[PDB]
């Protein structure tokens, strides 16, 4: 249920394909902040979840490098992937930029996503 | 300068292989938590960092399921590389378990960890 | 406008009153974890915003002991107030309980509410 | 053995206060960022921790105006103080920015700040 394409409430593109290992691989489109085109991405997820009524937990990773621009950044989505018919994949994030070693107290974001998942 | 064994603060061991184009791949085993023996990890960093004097931003993940265990919940290191003779790692995660809905909003634990290769 | 009765997406309800100085007191009743009836809370606010089209930041803590049940946690709402005809509270919080040194690696959880003021 | 100065790993000094209540009064000076001079501070602790081991939950806020700058932001500290020989209060914090719609994504930062007493 995780492989396919899905948008988050930036306008932000996440097409995913979850392998049968647990591997997540794909690309990553940003509506927002210093980006421009495709970036890959790489994650892992719980290929054998609970079966109760809980989500799978997941998380993966973008490296904002790409072959047309470098924000010298990197962002993990952690959260949980929760099927049905509405599915949606809610995440909390950490955006670290390289800085120098005065400026390292700053070098973190954290927000949070709430991915929608196409058809 | 990445590429390497790495150690944390609380006895746990990070083997990590970096490739040419960004790519984070290699096997974590945690000191602490409900876990046993090596998981995969995979993740990204800037193959291109700046020549200022800043670290090299990456982030990786790992599923807390191998062949033995399976903790329902995934981590995710954010931070920055930092060359020179102490080489260090310095993290910030964000640790999510699989929740019922009504436990959604304690699904997230956040923690900090720094690596060095002794 | 800080002021007054508002509520979260949970169902908790949060009564503050801000001061001319910057300070936030008031009291907060959580509709879910480790507690019971109010607890006093306490924070402080920016009383001199920018006046372009920007938020008011602001934080407050809870210790989760009152009279009645004693949780042995703190929480901290960090985020800004944006009012208008609907004003909301955009937050971020960390919850850190008591832990022995063992346990300290999982001592804080964090998540994000919004709130809405009433009336 | 909360009350007292404190001082973090940047160089920021940490004056408090802990009431009989559970209330945490004091004044902030910020070494690093946008600030200059002390900050008024307001937070709370569990006036009455477990008799286990465990460090007590406490947390506080400073919002980032005085009477000499504003820098439009509020900064909150999570964590907890563990007494004894060398007491220290290990957090996790939040500061916030005040921001317009389209630039509240990248309105908080996150990170964590250790204080002793030395
Ligand atoms: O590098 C700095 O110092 C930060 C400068 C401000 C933002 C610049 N942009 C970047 O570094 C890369 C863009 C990241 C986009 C973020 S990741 C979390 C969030 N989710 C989403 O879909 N888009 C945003
Ligand atoms: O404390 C508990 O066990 C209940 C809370 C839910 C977490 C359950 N999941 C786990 O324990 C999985 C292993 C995570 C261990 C963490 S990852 C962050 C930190 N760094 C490190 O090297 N080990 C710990
Ligand atoms: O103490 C632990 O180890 C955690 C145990 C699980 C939760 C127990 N509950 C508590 O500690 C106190 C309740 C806090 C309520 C939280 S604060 C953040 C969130 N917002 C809101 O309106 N309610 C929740
Ligand atoms: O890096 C910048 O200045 C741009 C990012 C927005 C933040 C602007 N606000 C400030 O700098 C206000 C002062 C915060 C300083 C922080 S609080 C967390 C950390 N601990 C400490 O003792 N000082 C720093």
């Amino acid at each position: 249920g995780i492989t396919g394409t899905w948008y988050n409430q930036l306008g932000s593109t996440f097409i995913v394909t979850a392998g049968a290992d647990g591997a997540l691989t794909g690309t990553y489109e940003s509506a927002v902040g210093n980006a421009e085109s495709r970036y890959v991405l790489t994650g892992r997820y719980d290929s054998a979840p609970a079966t109760d009524g809980s989500g799978t937990a997941l998380g993966w990773t973008v490296a904002w490098k790409n072959n047309y621009r470098n924000a010298h950044s990197a962002t993990t989505w952690s959260g949980q992937y929760v099927g049905g018919a509405e599915a949606r994949i809610n995440t909390q994030w950490l955006l670290t930029s390289g800085t120098t070693e005065a400026n390292a107290w700053k070098s973190t974001l954290v927000g949070h996503d709430t991915f929608t998942k196409v058809k």
